[PDB]
């Protein structure tokens, strides 16, 4: 590793999570529309990472902001980057998380999220095949959740 | 996040940890050599992350594999990229670790690895400013750790 590289600086940082509940059920947040006719796209809790910050302490914070829902991260399942139009990049972190018990979801509607909710392995594999899932990352980082976890593995 | 981006190949990734003591010494691993009058530099203990398999389990096992000292990772610090000449790009991702107890520091020397070994927040300090640190990473690193850990930061 000793070998010479350059720094290429990262712009943005965004946190999130895959919580799954005791049946191996996906917590996702749902955009608020997309034309005027078709349901906004899912995504797992996350959000903005602020410049300094511990990404794994965002990834808590961010995941209760948007679904009203304490979390606990377990274990770290990946990082990806991902680049806007105009060069900025974007580096999104992914962490496994419990939720903390006792709680109800409550989601917290804006003009940017619609709801979020519970969804079984066999509705996610079908939202999947739908085009539904924002990020197809989701179901990469779900799968490797079901199987940290010791659920069964994605329909078909 | 609903906004349109590209994705980013990462060809490569490495995941390493910062592990301290209960005096807050920091473990770094140090390379063998670089002209033939100098010692090498030194970098803390990481490892290539194989190509599927989870970066937090990587950074254990890497780490053991360089200093023979078994890790727990306690929480993720961070990830950063880096470029290399022929347009590589490799994701480092960075964990504060806890070593288990009862174990003696037990290097593995290679052609790569000349030794590890605890250094203090003060000696830290000098091979600082002396350029003998690797990644100056490290230092933002190892400032975090510091601050998580309650202890006193970084001299001067
Ligand atoms: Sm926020
Ligand atoms: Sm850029
Ligand atoms: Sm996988
Ligand atoms: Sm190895
Ligand atoms: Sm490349
Ligand atoms: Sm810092």
């Amino acid at each position: 590793e000793h070998d010479e590289r350059t720094h290429v600086p990262v712009e943005l940082r965004a946190a999130g999570v895959v919580l799954l509940n005791e049946r191996g059920d996906i917590l996702l947040v749902q955009e608020k529309g997309i034309h005027p006719e078709k349901a906004g796209l899912w995504h797992i809790p996350s959000g903005a990472v602020e410049d300094g910050e511990n990404p794994q302490d965002a990834a808590v914070r961010e995941a209760c902001e948007e679904t009203g829902l304490r979390v606990r991260p377990v274990k770290f399942l990946g990082a990806y980057l991902g680049r806007f139009p105009d060069g900025v990049l974007i580096l999104r972190h992914v962490w496994l998380a419990e939720p903390e018990p006792g709680q109800t979801l409550a989601p917290a509607f804006t003009d940017e999220i619609a709801e979020a909710s519970f969804v079984s392995r066999e509705d996610f594999a079908q939202l999947y095949a739908a085009g539904q899932i924002r990020m197809y990352q989701t179901k990469l980082f779900y799968a490797d959740a079901l199987r940290e976890k010791g659920f069964p593995a994605l329909p078909v």
